[PDB]
């Protein structure tokens, strides 16, 4: 069913709620015993969110290999994500291991530091060139080389070092500063030409390590990007494009992490930015 007239039979019957508790109901249920060790309690922002077992992504310490984080790997659209939490004060210096080792080229930040007046990551990249941080954990420096300031963005040029070695890397941070505190945007147009300017950067190719995408949890906002992403791009590769299925696309990516698209607002903006987004994919 093309997915422009589900979605008109959706809103005229008003039954998002009852679509979106269907998902929750049938998703996938892996075992988190590795997030749920008493040693790793402040390595979680939120009780109730923690990578599966089969998908967490491993630190390369034999110490503590945990971080808050999963790799999701669609197989047919061939594109692999990293998505994980935001950084909390103690796992910043993680946070930049996994970076590093996983050979990831982009970041995708889809939060402020600061929502609600409250803390929702913490602040885990230099704002000033001559102001550069260490982390001390984990053996790595970084550098802002420099930033662009958009009305709906920011894109920043980082140098992540590996101080054991003096390796350095070039990351690409790409910042969406827009998204509203409660709720979702009302328009996708800005959210889908942020889209566009991570793929244009290469951060999403199968040159480079996957991207790592993260919101307050890593489950919401960061749901909704690579869920379209992988829709768009199913449309791209197959025949039919109408024989794209969003809620069966947003199964497949909840065995890999649970809880991806948090309400049924999120889902109803999920399917508006797919198919406003579709109408340049086709040839528009």
């Amino acid at each position: 069913m093309e997915m422009e007239k589900e979605f008109e039979q959706i809103d005229k019957s008003g039954s998002w709620a009852a679509i979106y508790q269907d998902i929750r109901h049938e998703a996938s249920d892996f075992p988190s015993r590795v997030a749920k060790l008493p040693k790793n309690k402040n390595r979680n922002r939120y009780r109730d969110v923690s990578p599966f077992d089969h998908s967490r992504i491993k630190l390369h310490q034999e110490d503590n290999d945990y971080i808050n984080a999963s790799l999701i790997k669609m197989e047919e659209a061939q594109r692999s994500y990293i998505l994980t939490q935001g950084p909390l004060p103690n796992t910043v210096g993680h946070f930049w291991e996994m970076v590093w080792e996983q050979k990831s080229r982009g970041v995708v930040m889809l939060n402020r530091v600061m929502e609600k007046g409250s803390l929702k990551c913490a602040q885990y990249w230099p704002q000033k060139e001559e102001k550069e941080m260490i982390f001390e954990d984990t053996n790595l420096k970084l550098t802002l080389i420099s930033e662009d300031i958009k009305s709906y963005y920011t894109v920043r040029q980082l140098e992540l070092e590996n101080l054991t070695t003096q390796e350095t890397r070039e990351i690409l941070h790409f910042h969406y500063t827009t998204w509203p505190d409660f709720g979702v945007p009302e328009s996708p147009a800005s959210f889908l030409n942020f889209l566009f300017k991570v793929r244009e950067s290469g951060s999403l190719s199968p040159e480079h390590g996957p991207v790592v995408v993260h919101c307050s949890a890593g489950i919401g906002r960061s749901g909704t990007f690579c869920l379209a992403d992988t829709c768009l791009l199913l449309m791209d590769k197959r025949k039919d494009p109408s024989s794209v299925d969003i809620k069966k696309v947003l199964l497949e990516m909840r065995k890999f992490r649970m809880g991806l698209i948090q309400t049924a607002d999120q889902l109803r903006f999920s399917y508006l930015a797919v198919i406003e987004g579709a109408k340049f994919i086709m040839g528009d």
